[PDB]
DNA sequence: TGTCATTG
RNA sequence: CCAAUGA
DNA sequence: TGTCATTG
RNA sequence: CCAAUGA
């Protein structure tokens, strides 16, 4: 007597009393029904699979030529719908992408509560492998395991999976268990408190990120083909006297004596030596445009192409990332030669809808704020509360011990040597990378970290935590757990000293950044009447007007890129500003810097 | 090199120049592609199939989890749309169902002129058998018979025989045989003049037909089950001294002295004898509610009880059906007994959506004034222009030479004469019918026909005319060939002689009623802002409010039920009145009696 | 592949 | 009598 | 299962 | 230096 389902549509009495059962409940699952047609080898949704307890799955179907019920969408999208008083906590496995589904095939805007499971056991242990249905299944809720004998799926939803077993089958067995796991899920979240930032931080961000992932980025054929030409024309400049692997380049040819080549870092007085242009400039009309001009999407109902990119997330620090083409690792703008100077990017070839302007957010300094919170730095907390330049001024501040008014620009070494204590890297390295000497540079880091006494007493503080604990956990709680910190080998837990300080550092970025943009889509949905994100327009208007409002377009790690139409371009700007100054409310002051122009190279106000 | 299929949303430059090519075409075929999900034992719509010339069929899809073409509906639905200036063809094989499945499946309201070639081959020969997509193929269009070879189905669209065969495949078969066999049934409309009709009243009346489908008919179980006690109880009366099949009821117990027993037709001095009271109410609680409440749907959407008839048509006459429980047969109301009297019947278990009454408008001696026009009999027309009753006033007229203002009750035996001649019986059956002899029944004949000397002469001249074409046509030019005119055998040609007066009769009969009913459609759907039938609400509105306005209901052969709200139920009826008694011009003036009730056991205004 | 009912 | 069902 | 580039 | 890609 094992698994249940529950035909609902099968009837009239039984799914209007099905219904009626619904829409008095607070939690349940939701799984997609996708089948392939004969080939014509597209895929298509053909039923929810809701479930709320035990091994009792409602399978609902869009239901065989009929004359009653054909309201079918409304029961659903009226179901999957927050209506005031109590909203409800909706368990969905591949949620992101559940979402975007369950949208650009019947238009159903889900506007609920989530509680996805592969995201909840991330939480819980974020060094952890991919999780898979299966793997969710095999540690949490380990009987109800023979339901996947034969299904055999190890990357999305049944759906994604979509094999020989009916959708309905899947969708009911995957419901039964995501929900049932959900709960086990959700009492381990409990027991060291990270249900409230998986409800309130961690779902409410994948959810930012399912918008973001519909809205996608408008990127400008016209004008990367421009930079295809500029740079081409521009690679082949002025070169008297066959660019291959590594042993190609002979220091035998001319006259520092040894291979390598990639170190050219002299090229002052010997020669020339414009080797490094030309390195940077190929590899950079082949890791942007090339593999990417190729997942480019002509979109008629915007009137523009696009590319749609896939967050990533279940990453050790927090930070969320895209597979495939990242448009994060797109290099920013630089000059060339003609005496005559032009300056270009890929970065010119991402373009706002027409009518817009592209709005990007920078935090500014916001790991080291952080640092300065935690580590209880008297001065270099009111350092950063002054609102004056934060390194013109720290320099003095008491490294220089006085200056203030006339301090030259040592700040330049001055954040050298600051990110550089923080970063937890060597003095050997650090004085070869400002070009001083490793004595004179550990030196320069004594001389910084006594006159801002907090930061070398705040990491021998979270290390020694990290080495009783096992674990260090960032300002919203979330425990990185670190088996290094025991290790015998002087390197392995070295290694694992500096895991520790950056994971609680820039992993609290991580999560500012998250609250950051909750805060600002439940504040931006609001004042514009004209709804959500791109897909609710080419898909929900296409079941349930100009472009006024402003869309999640780039996360950035510590900046937030936000495609705004022009009309109200500066309403939108102070909603990003207040709500990123105050996401938490710290000892520092989060400072922001904005810009606004036709791409993401552009200038600011 | 034979048979092609281009899958039209397969790109993008493909397909927005597909739909280009696609809004300029005048002409093209349609074809749903419905495909089964695996039991989950529902069928659901995964394509259209458009075709417009030679082996070249686009198959549109309804695409895999893509952000562009998400707008699939929409330029259907555009595209499946009159705009003005030039509207469209759309020849669509079961066109009647595609239409409700096209709609109760994706909220596509159709919205071109329709040409089905189901409906164009029995047009040319009523005779015919039922036409089958094979059959169509097998006579016209000979060659792509090839194309058939393992398809295998003898009923519906490719939909309809979904087998192994994937929907697109079949779905664009359909779409190319469809539109080069309809273009072949056209040239032969045209041929005969039938093309004109085709389009002008056989097409419009079938979309008509489609509409009431839709809509169904309301359906009271409780004022049914009220007529099941009322009967029932009222069955078992005064039966002082176990009825079965035939051999049961001797007259050898009492006391003209044969069987049969079926002509108990006396029943006056000799006993009571209430056998027939009982053979009706008994018959009458097994064709009408026993098979009908198995056909009842709970529609909650509109809050009531509904059935959903299916449409017959290709029936020899032109006059339209319905399959299975037909609501034509229901028997009209009658009295009982308990001294004191009851009137009962299951047309009070018929009933109009709340807030709304039923609507019937009869044509009241719609086939007497189609002969008084066709047979030029003077005094005939005039008797039935003055609007005096047509039946008093036709006793005098000429019959019986003078009355006029005092002419008794031999009206009901002078319409039982007028009748008796045009249906064709004999003398003795006639005179049997009406309770006279043989003889004085054909005095009466020949007294009446020689003082309405058309009647006569009419039919001898379209016998002689069907004697010599092979065929006679009815007033607007449809053809019914009767090779039984040339028969030898007496009985046989004489059958055939009465065939003939009959369909170029009470065919001609059909034809204003279908005129009718779309004149009334297109009149019907302009005042009335709130647009189209129960369909258009329950499946257009769910993907594209109270209940103003009025939709057909019921089709009874020469009398109309629609189904009208009560706020605006007096200005439909004048819409059904005018265009009903101006559907053609004639010589005699077509009067019509409306009735309006709670059920269409109702009285009148 | 008969005969009787119901509706028009 | 004719056309649709129906025993 | 190495080393060099890009982004933060 | 750490984290995501990437040769
Ligand atoms: N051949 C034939 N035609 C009929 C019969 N009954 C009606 N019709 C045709 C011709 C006139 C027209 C009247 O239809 P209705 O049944 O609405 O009218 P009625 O008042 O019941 O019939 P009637 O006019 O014979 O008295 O339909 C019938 O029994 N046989
Ligand atoms: N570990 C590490 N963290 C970095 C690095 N670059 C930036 N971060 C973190 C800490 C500060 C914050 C600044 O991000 P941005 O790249 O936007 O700032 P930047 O001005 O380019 O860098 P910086 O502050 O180091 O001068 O992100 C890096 O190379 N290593």
């Amino acid at each position: 007597e094992s698994l249940s389902i529950i035909d609902v549509a099968s009837d009239q009495n039984l799914f209007q009393t099905f219904i009626k059962e619904w829409r008095c409940k607070k939690r349940f699952s939701i799984s997609l029904a996708c089948e392939k047609i004969r080939g014509g080898d597209d895929t298509l949704v053909v039923g929810l699979a809701v479930c709320w307890g035990g091994r009792d799955a409602y399978y609902f179907s869009l239901l065989d030529p009929s004359l009653t019920l054909k309201d079918r969408m409304w029961y659903l999208q009226s179901c999957l719908r927050k209506e005031s008083d109590k909203e409800c906590s909706v368990v969905i496995y591949d949620f992101i992408q559940s979402y975007k589904i369950l949208l650009l095939s019947c238009g159903i805007s889900l506007e609920q509560s989530y509680e996805d499971p592969k995201v909840a056991c991330w939480l819980l242990d974020p060094d952890s492998q991919e999780p898979t249905l299966h793997s969710i299944v095999t540690s949490f809720l380990p009987h109800e395991l023979p339901l996947l004998e034969g299904m055999e799926t190890s990357q999305g939803i049944q759906s994604l999976g979509l094999s020989e077993h009916s959708g309905r089958y899947r969708a009911s067995v995957e419901s039964i268990l995501i929900f049932n796991s959900m709960n086990q899920l959700n009492s381990l979240l409990q027991k060291e408190n990270l249900q409230d930032v998986f409800r309130k931080v961690e779902m409410p961000s994948q959810y930012c990120l399912a918008l973001l992932e519909l809205n996608g980025i408008g990127f400008s054929t016209a004008e990367c083909e421009s930079q295809k030409h500029i740079m081409q024309a521009k690679l082949d400049a002025i070169e008297t006297q066959s660019f291959t692997s590594s042993d190609d380049i002979a220091e035998v040819l001319f006259l520092s004596t040894s291979k390598d080549v990639l170190n050219k870092l002299k090229a002052l007085h010997p020669l020339p030596g414009l080797i490094l242009e030309w390195r940077r400039i190929t590899n950079a009309i082949t890791k942007v445009v090339f593999p990417l001009q190729r997942e480019k999407c002509l979109n008629p109902f915007l009137g523009m192409e696009r590319i749609y990119p896939v967050s990533q997330s279940h990453t050790a620090t927090g930070r969320i990332t895209f597979t495939e083409p990242n448009i994060q690792n797109v290099p920013r703008d630089f000059e060339i030669k003609m005496g005559m100077p032009f300056s270009i990017s890929m970065r010119h070839a991402f373009v706002p809808f027409p009518g817009g302007s592209i709005l990007a957010a920078d935090y500014s300094q916001l790991e080291l704020r952080i640092l300065a919170h935690l580590s209880h730095d008297r001065r270099l907390i009111q350092v950063l509360n002054t609102g004056a330049d934060v390194f013109r001024s720290i320099a003095a501040e008491w490294k220089m011990i006085e200056p203030e008014s006339v301090g030259d620009d040592d700040r330049q070494q001055a954040k050298q040597i600051c990110y550089g204590i923080i970063y937890g890297m060597g003095a050997k390295s650090l004085g070869e990378q400002m070009g001083i000497k490793e004595n004179d540079a550990a030196c320069y880091i004594d001389s910084f970290k006594s006159r801002y006494t907090g930061i070398n007493q705040f990491m021998t503080e979270t290390v020694k935590n990290c080495k009783r604990d096992g674990f260090v956990q960032t300002i919203l709680g979330r425990r990185r757990y670190l088996p290094g910190i025991k290790d015998n080998n002087p390197y392995r837990k070295a290694h694992a000293e500096r895991q520790a300080i950056n994971t609680i550092v820039q992993g609290s970025a991580a999560d500012i950044v998250k609250i950051a943009t909750v805060n600002i889509q439940k504040q931006l949905e609001t004042f514009h009447s004209t709804f959500k994100s791109h897909g609710h327009r080419e898909g929900m208007l296409q079941s349930d007007c100009p472009i006024r409002g402003g869309f999640f377009i780039l996360q950035l790690h510590d900046e937030l890129l936000y495609e705004v139409a022009e009309e109200d371009v500066v309403q939108v700007a102070q909603i990003v500003k207040n709500e990123m100054e105050s996401a938490v409310k710290l000892s520092v002051k989060l400072k922001v810097k904005v810009k606004i122009g036709a791409s993401w190279g552009e200038l600011k106000d």
